[PDB]
C-alpha cells in the first residue's frame, strides 16, 4: 500500500493513449493503413513526446513537465543518470520555443512532420506519407507567413528544431524511462510526510 503508488504506470499510459489520440486526430493520419500508423507511432513517439513536454516546460525554469502534477527537475534528472539529455532538452528546445514564442499550432505542425516520416522501414504507403508531410510543410509556411509576416526566416527556424529533436531523440534511447524513479519519491516524501 506504501508502494501502490505505481499509478504512474497508468499516468504514462494515459499520456501514451493521448499520443495515440492526438495522432488519430491529425489530418490524413487515420486515412493511411493501420500497419503504417503503428510503424509511424512506434518510430516517432520519443521525439513527439519530448516535443510536447518541452513545449509545456516553457513556463517553468530548469525543469520538464510530464503530465498531471509531474515536473522533473535538474537534480532529479542528474540523479537519474540523464542530466546530459535533460540540459540538452532545456537548452535546444525549451529555451528555443520560449525565445521564439512558438505556439501550439506550430508545435502541432512540427510534430505532424515528425509523425509523417517516410523513412521508416516496412512502410506500405511511403509515398503517401511523404506528400502528407509536404502538405504539412506548405500549411506551416502559410501559417508563418500570415501570423509572422515580419519574421521571414521563421519557417526555417521552426524546421531547424527537427534535427535537434532527432539527435536528442536518439540520445533518449538511453531510456528516459529513468523517471519511473518517481514511483518511489511520493513514498519517500510520504515518509517525511510532514511539515505540511
Amino acid at each position: 500500500a506504501a508502494n501502490a503508488v505505481a499509478n504512474i504506470c497508468q499516468a504514462t499510459n494515459t499520456q501514451l493513449y493521448q499520443l495515440v489520440e492526438w495522432a488519430k486526430h491529425i489530418p490524413h493520419f487515420s486515412s493511411l493503413p493501420i500497419e503504417d500508423q503503428v510503424l509511424l507511432l512506434r518510430a516517432g513517439w520519443n521525439e513527439l513526446l519530448i516535443a510536447a513536454f518541452s513545449h509545456r516546460s516553457v513556463e517553468v525554469r530548469d525543469g520538464i513537465v510530464l503530465g498531471a502534477g509531474i515536473t522533473v527537475h535538474r537534480n532529479s534528472a542528474h540523479q537519474a543518470g540523464v542530466g546530459t539529455i535533460f540540459d540538452r532538452v532545456l537548452t535546444e528546445l525549451v529555451a528555443k520555443m520560449r525565445d521564439m514564442n512558438m505556439d501550439r499550432t506550430e508545435l502541432g505542425s512540427l510534430r505532424s512532420i515528425i509523425l509523417f516520416n517516410p523513412e521508416v522501414r516496412g512502410l506500405k504507403s511511403g509515398q503517401e506519407v511523404e506528400l502528407l508531410r509536404e502538405k504539412v510543410y506548405a500549411a506551416l509556411e502559410e501559417y508563418t507567413r500570415v501570423t509572422r509576416p515580419e519574421e521571414p526566416g521563421r519557417f526555417a527556424k521552426l524546421l531547424l528544431r527537427l534535427p535537434a529533436l532527432r539527435s536528442i531523440g536518439l540520445k533518449c534511447l538511453e531510456h528516459l524511462f529513468f523517471f519511473r524513479l518517481i514511483g518511489d519519491i511520493p513514498i519517500d516524501t510520504f515518509l517525511m510526510d510532514m511539515l505540511g
